[PDB]
């Protein structure tokens, strides 16, 4: 009768540094992001966040905005340098901005869903070592009991990393994000050191004891196909797939790192930081899962070097990103979640979205007709895992509105609301009216 049941959670989704402005107001400090934006060369045309949506002065408009389209729930990501702008300094007027967030959201009937760190990692932790000191765990943990000592009443969804493969990965290694080394070292035990600040917070929450409260973690997930079906092309996919999605899903979900991995790596850095009781802690059952999807990769072996599978274009429509539009994965996806790793464990898509040409008409309209045909093949895909037995429980669109997209700037529009950034505008895209309709009618 319903395509998605009432209890569905029909979403969007946005980050702290991507949307929020007033970066220097109310007690705020900088940032890694706010840092690496003003490094020559790091962000295309050094864009910031300093203004962005200004959805921090905003908030109240980009509420109703939602409740208008029949919003059920929001991702949102809480900013560490509000709530503790210098190491073991709360900040109170940080925390009351999203007690005034969180309060607009279930006054307007939207469930919340925070997270808790969205890269944007105070500049005083990064100068003490940031997430390559261990003593990040503990300065993660005391951020976190203090979000789920004061937010609990408000909050009942948690969400520790987002995307842990970036803050370490790309980041650490590939160095396109904040704080921008190019050392596989230090972004392998970056990967330890996010998930052991997870398994703390996840400690914390599970002492609290929280009524009718959830937590998990959300990870960027792709599919790697080979190219061919040579041993060489397998062995490529089985990296490339290691490198993105195993080397997160199995210490989360086994309990041990992908031992092709461990081997694989450690003839090119070391690997120490593995051991048991860590391992205890990264594995810590969770209430859900939350899955990005956005593309897969079709690969074929390079020259044999680190990670140097060679990316294939298969001839197909693509984003802006250069991203394949690729639907099938996201069902693909889910489904080897349910099959290998979370089985019977409640499942969210916390991201999927595009980023397209958009431009705003004479007629003051936005139409984004590639954007409303990518959302409609990504929730067929949603309906289908669902109708084969899959525990989908919700779906955030990537993103309530366009925003800084990390290197490129503004440049990457993946909103389904256009910003004009000169007057701080918000015109609803077609895209937009799409959502409000499916969410209304419940039908695909
Ligand atoms: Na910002
Ligand atoms: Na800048
Ligand atoms: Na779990």
């Amino acid at each position: 009768m319903l395509d998605f049941s009432k209890d569905f959670l029909f979403g969007v989704a946005t980050a702290s540094y991507q949307v929020e402005g007033a970066y220097n107001e109310d007690g705020r400090t900088m940032s890694i992001w706010d840092t690496f934006s003003r490094q020559d060369g790091k962000v295309y045309k050094s864009h910031n966040g300093d203004v962005a949506c200004d959805h921090y002065h905003l908030y109240k408009d980009d509420v109703k905005m939602m409740k208008d389209l029949g919003i059920e729930a929001y991702r949102f990501s809480i900013a560490w340098p509000r709530i503790f702008p210098a190491k073991g300094q709360y900040n109170p007027k940080g925390m009351d901005f999203y007690k005034r967030l969180t309060d607009e959201l279930l006054k307007n009937d939207i469930k919340p869903f925070a997270t808790i760190y969205h890269w944007d990692l105070p500049q005083w932790a990064d100068d003490l070592g940031g997430w390559l000191n261990r003593e990040i765990v503990e300065w993660y943990g005391e951020y976190a009991e203090k979000l789920f000592s004061e937010l609990g009443g408000y909050i009942k969804n948690w969400i520790t990393l987002n995307e842990p493969w970036c803050s370490s990965f790309l980041s650490y290694f590939i160095g396109e994000h904040a704080p921008g080394h190019k050392d596989l070292g230090e972004a392998l035990l970056v990967s330890h050191n996010l998930l052991l600040s997870h398994g703390k917070a996840v400690e914390i929450f599970r002492g609290l004891n929280l009524d009718d409260s959830k937590i998990g973690i959300t990870l960027n997930l792709n599919e790697v196909f080979p190219a061919s079906d040579s041993d060489d092309d397998k062995v490529a996919a089985q990296i490339a797939d290691g490198f993105q999605n195993r080397w997160f899903l199995d210490p989360l979900f086994k309990g041990k790192y992908p031992q092709d991995m461990v081997e694989y790596f450690g003839k090119y850095a070391k690997v120490d930081f593995i051991n048991d009781e860590d391992l205890k802690l990264i594995s810590q059952k969770l209430d859900f899962l939350g899955v990005n999807y956005y593309t897969r990769a079709v690969v074929q072996k390079g020259n044999d070097g680190l990670l140097d599978a060679v990316q294939i274009d298969p001839g197909n429509e693509r984003t802006e990103m250069g991203w394949e539009i690729y639907p099938e994965s996201l069902y693909n996806i889910l489904m080897r979640l349910k099959r290998e790793y979370t089985y019977d464990m409640p499942l969210y898509i916390t991201e999927n979205g595009a980023a397209f040409n958009d431009v705003v008409e004479d007629d003051g309209r936005v139409h984004d007709e590639k954007r409303v045909e990518f959302l409609k093949q990504h929730f067929k895909e949603a309906k289908r895992f669902l109708n084969d037995g899959g525990n989908l429980k919700g779906y955030f669109v990537w993103s309530l509105m366009d925003n800084f997209e990390w290197a490129h700037g503004y440049s990457k529009r993946f909103g389904i609301v256009y910003v004009d950034y000169e007057t701080e505008k918000r015109i609803l895209k077609d895209s937009a009216l799409w959502y409000k309709d499916l969410i209304s009618t419940r039908t695909i």
